[PDB]
């Protein structure tokens, strides 16, 4: 079809870079400014795999994400967070609220295209 993509972060450089490289290679793409957004989106729709920041505003990628798990229809989709951190031992928070994968800032399309690819 082309998955659905739902991508958030405050940044505006972040969500047009996200918005234009995927829609470039075939994903329908929505885009969010904090979790609150973001939520109010994922409720309203059926996104495919969601792209979150852990450091969104409102609330952190970690409470958003666990939000989300919490919604039934969200059970399994695939949830990958940006983060500044490549430690595994620094956010062990996100698969404990049901994170799939992460992808470190600052990253470059491939390495999004990749990372996406591999979670889905």
């Amino acid at each position: 079809t082309m998955a659905k993509v739902l991508a958030v972060d405050d940044s505006i450089s972040i969500r047009q870079m996200v918005s234009h490289t995927l829609q470039d290679a075939g994903y329908e793409v929505e885009t969010a400014a904090d979790g609150r957004e973001a939520l109010a989106k994922a409720q309203k729709a059926r996104f495919d795999v969601i792209i979150s920041d852990v450091n969104m505003p409102v609330m952190t990628g970690f409470e958003f994400v666990k939000a989300v798990r919490m919604q039934s229809q969200y059970k399994f989709t695939p949830i990958l967070m940006l983060t500044t951190e490549t430690s595994p031992e620094k956010k062990q928070e996100g698969k404990a609220v049901g994170a799939t994968g992460w992808l470190v800032k600052p990253f470059n399309p491939e390495t999004l295209l990749k990372t996406l690819q591999r979670v889905l």
